[PDB]
């Protein structure tokens, strides 16, 4: 591909969402281009994928290998770099932070969002070894085993129910006296015999050996430290949508700050479409599955403005 | 399983919302049990299937294998049978010939049913040069001649991608006005290689191994003619489940699909529906979205039990 060239569509990012909508749009023959920084995009922090029906207990690395591979059997170019921003025109502009401009007739969003950190030690050091940032994803990897989930909003609450059917012991960390969650997840949590509440408690530090050991906790009213031997620490503590980007785009973001799109993945922004976490649909549930699918769908939505322009 | 025995949930249907919806449910830790007539459902019908990402250019019948194989890693019991009722009573579904199970949440992931067309030559040549999705296999059709069949949103947009593929396309509606909406009516117009055939009506699909014609009947004059095509693409529509949905007090659409909200969501709390029974993505039958439909409901499910 040569700077300049226009494309039916081009595909920002490259996690799962943008390789589903890469495979559609490229089976509808629009000529495609992906663009985005990270091949696989979380999955890059992913350990084992057993979510994702037909592919059992698959590696997240051969996940990403086996997803580039399905979209370059149809020979989709894919520049690794980051999209700078998207201009109106007619048809559209796409300036990358090196690459330079494209143009095409629509666009399709995967961009993703950034999982909040906690920013102590042993969090990167344990990444992948004993610390997840994900519930659904890796409860089974847990079956009598003792856990900590930390936060306190509805993605807290619901990892540590759904730990509580697996682990021997699951401590529910929260910086807080009170939950935002749903009170029915409280109370539902709350009821659990092998869950135990935690707080007014932040996490000081992560230790361990080759995988984590402990969470070293303080209790931010007596000031008291305190350590809980532990086999997996779970970090719910939300996601920061990309609100900048799409405000700096002219697109219209939900109440929640996502990037808004109707049932078929359309934005507020005639001839640009959006797939996966950084969508407002199914806000909460971010899974490959369902941004697989949101880009399919996205895919099917651009092939139907570009050839009905 | 054995009748009488209680579910968290109860998902009925084979198909890959069923399989998608299993899959969750079993790692959510809901006891899960999966009631279906057909394993696999439509995929029983298809050939290569090359757009699920990541499951490259795989046979369909693989593809029901794996599926099947990845909800029995988590030891989810599947009852090969047909449900014929839901009653609200917590739930008791009542199968045709295995007893009557119990359950807190049901989700249905029933499918549609394709229309027969019902011509000779129709099952001589299934698999041999005869689809029913033409955006699922016009890659497989590059510099070909083929024929769809159908006035509708399907048989349009088929000739419409099939268009871009294949060397030419037979456009054969036995009504002189069509179905499908305007904007895609003057989109195939506009494609030089696409040719109506309207008024007309197939008498027949012949060929020696594989597909090689097609016998169309004009219904205005009688007039009979022949026409080369090594591809038939049948897009004559679906049937939804209406009255098995009315039949259990669940709400249909203006299409007569189940009507579900974002969260697959039925008219009947504790019933969830996944798939293309259901009125998201109406038209948009794909293994892809049903398998994340299945998904949602299966969460949906699971936050109703848990506060249940
Ligand atoms: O699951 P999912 O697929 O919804 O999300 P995901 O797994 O978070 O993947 C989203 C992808 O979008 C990429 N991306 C984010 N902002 C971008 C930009 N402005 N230009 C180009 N690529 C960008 C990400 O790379 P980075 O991680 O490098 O931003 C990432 O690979
Ligand atoms: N309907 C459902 O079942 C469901 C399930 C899951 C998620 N969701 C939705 O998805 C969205 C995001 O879910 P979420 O619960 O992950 O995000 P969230 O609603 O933002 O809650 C996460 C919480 O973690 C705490 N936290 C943040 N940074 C922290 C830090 N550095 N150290 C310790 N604690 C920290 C915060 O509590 P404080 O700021 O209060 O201290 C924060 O509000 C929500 O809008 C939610 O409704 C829905
Ligand atoms: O794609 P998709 O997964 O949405 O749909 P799909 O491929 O059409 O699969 C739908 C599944 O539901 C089954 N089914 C339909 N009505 C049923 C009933 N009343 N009781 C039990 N099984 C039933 C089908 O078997 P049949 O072939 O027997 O309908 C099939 O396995
Ligand atoms: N919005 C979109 O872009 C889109 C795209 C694809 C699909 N869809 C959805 O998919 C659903 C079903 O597919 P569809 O729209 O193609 O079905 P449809 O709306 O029923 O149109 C198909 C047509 O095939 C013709 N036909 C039926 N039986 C036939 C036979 N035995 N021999 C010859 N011709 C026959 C019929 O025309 P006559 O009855 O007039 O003869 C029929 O209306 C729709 O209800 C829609 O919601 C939507």
């Amino acid at each position: 591909v040569k700077p300049g060239e226009k494309f039916d569509v081009i595909i920002v990012g490259l996690g799962p969402a943008a390789y589903g909508a890469a495979l559609y749009s490229a089976r509808y023959m629009l000529k495609t281009l992906v663009i985005g920084e990270t091949p696989g995009g979380q999955l890059t922090e992913a350990g084992i994928v057993d979510d994702y029906l037909g592919l059992i207990e698959i590696q997240a690395s051969d996940m990403i290998k086996v997803f580039n591979k399905h979209i370059e059997k149809y020979e989709v170019p894919v520049l690794l770099d980051i999209v700078e921003k998207i201009e109106n025109r007619d048809e559209f502009v796409v300036k990358t932070k090196r690459k330079g401009e494209f143009k095409a007739d629509s666009v399709i969003l995967g961009i993703g969002v950034k999982r909040r950190k906690l920013g102590v030690p042993g969090e990167q050091e344990f990444a992948g070894r004993g610390i997840s940032y994900c519930s659904v994803c890796d409860a089974p990897l847990f079956k009598n085993r003792v856990v900590a989930v930390i936060g306190g909003g509805d993605s807290a609450l619901e990892g540590a129910e759904i730990l509580s059917s697996y682990s021997t012991k699951v401590y529910l960390i929260h910086r807080r006296d009170t939950f935002k969650a749903q009170p029915i997840y409280v109370e539902t949590v709350k009821k659990k015999p092998n869950v135990e509440f935690v707080l007014n408690s932040v996490v000081k530090e992560i230790k361990g050996d080759k995988v984590v050991k402990q969470v070293v906790v303080e209790n931010l009213k007596t000031g008291e430290i305190k350590e809980l031997n532990v086999n997996g620490v779970f970090i719910e503590i939300g996601f920061d949508p990309p609100t900048d980007f799409a405000k700096s785009n002219g697109i219209e973001t939900d109440t929640n700050g996502y990037i808004k799109v109707d049932e078929w993945m359309r934005t507020s922004v005639p001839g640009v479409f959006a797939a996966g976490d950084c969508t407002s649909a199914w806000l909460g549930f971010r899974q490959v599955i369902t941004a697989v699918a949101q880009g399919a769908v996205a895919a099917t939505s651009a092939y139907r403005y570009v050839t009905e322009k």
